[PDB]
């Protein structure tokens, strides 16, 4: 049985789990929170443990909490390195990828009179902290992959990051070559091509009303 | 070799490593970082992947990222599970504790005039979202353990958070009798006694000054 995901129509927490589960080339269907109805319905379900989503119905669990469901993703579809060393370099990349991820997820809920400081902020960590890093890496092996010279959810999701980076502003990524061409080298591996060409699971940028929406759902 | 654990002289994000090593019975050293120029040291060490810390030296790695690290020490010390089944329910029950966790953590740096109504906000999450949650597992298989009928990292996770919200108000735990019972049985492992017995790594509250001082050092 495909994994059901239950999120809003829009990227948010749930994107990074349509992009491993895409990576693996895992087919897997949405159900979509449209209405403040249909959250309420979930949480009445007992569906939710923390009457929280994302949440992932797989091999008969309803999994929440983002980083459980991809570590459980990444594990059963060996994205996750051959070694509990290889986890550990892997978990620290994706770990500094999450924190930049972060900010650039909460940028449209950013208090109105600082949202310029947390774009400075942002382009600063990317330029000088989270890229710097990520080249070194790539720069230290001259291997295609993060670890272990294999396709891990490092690619992936440093990977999914970059376009985030791009779409912020393209000239960020300008001093990183190595990163562009980890980026390009993902991009064409065939289970992330269907994922990111036309008709694909891949979710859009929001919008003003798209922010407006899944606000008076969730409540931010 | 004892891992060596680089952070201030206080809990913040370095605390619940501090309780998984010593519940896994390891032995280990600690590095404070008591000035600006220990931090610049570090920094300038290229110690540090993404200019931060928590760091611990362990296994001849030099492991940022708090999550990296707990995930290799309880892998490492079979605290995480027999299989990624029991891995999903351990990771979905930890990262509901860290999200209360982070609430908590922050308290201290809140701004003075809304700091009560974060600490509402905290204890009726506490009281109506993870507490419940925690309590309906224990009720549901009567097990001695959160997962597994066995001890793993998502048991000394959730009693170190037990400890915060009876530090935070005693009441709070009241309606929770399974989850005060798991409190006394873990605090009395042998590893985790000594761990919080006099003379323990389990570091104290911060004071006002502690905070002063960590705040020049990290700048948050
Ligand atoms: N730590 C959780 C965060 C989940 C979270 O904040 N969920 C939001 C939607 S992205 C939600 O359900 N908000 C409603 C609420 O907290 O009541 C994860 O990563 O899964
Ligand atoms: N996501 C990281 C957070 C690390 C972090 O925030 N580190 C702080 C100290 S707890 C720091 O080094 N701050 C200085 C800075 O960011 O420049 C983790 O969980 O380890």
């Amino acid at each position: 049985v495909k994994p059901m995901l239950h999120y809003f129509n829009g990227r948010g927490r749930m994107e990074p789990i349509r992009w491993l589960l895409a990576a693996a080339g895992v087919e897997f269907e949405e159900t979509f929170i449209d209405t403040p109805e249909d959250f309420e319905k979930l949480k009445n379900d007992g569906s939710l443990m923390f009457q929280q989503v994302p949440m992932v119905e797989i091999d008969g669990m309803k999994l929440v909490q983002s980083r459980a469901i991809l570590n459980y993703v990444a594990a059963k579809h060996n994205l996750y390195g051959k070694d509990i060393k290889e986890r550990a370099l892997i978990d620290m990349y994706i770990e500094g990828v999450a924190d930049l991820n972060e900010m650039i997820l909460l940028l449209p809920i950013t208090p109105p009179a600082e949202k310029d400081a947390k774009i400075m902020l942002i382009k600063d960590r990317t330029t000088n902290r989270y890229l710097p890093a990520f080249e070194k890496v790539l720069k230290s092996h001259g291997e295609d992959y993060l670890v272990g010279n294999r396709l891990s959810r490092a690619d992936i999701h440093l990977v999914e990051l970059l376009y985030l980076v791009e779409e912020l502003d393209p000239s960020l990524l300008t001093n990183f070559p190595l990163l562009k061409a980890l980026k390009a080298r993902i991009s064409n591996l065939p289970t992330v091509k269907k994922f990111l060409q036309p008709g694909g699971a891949r979710k859009p940028p929001g919008d003003e009303k798209s922010v407006e929406k899944s606000r008076k759902i969730f409540k931010f």
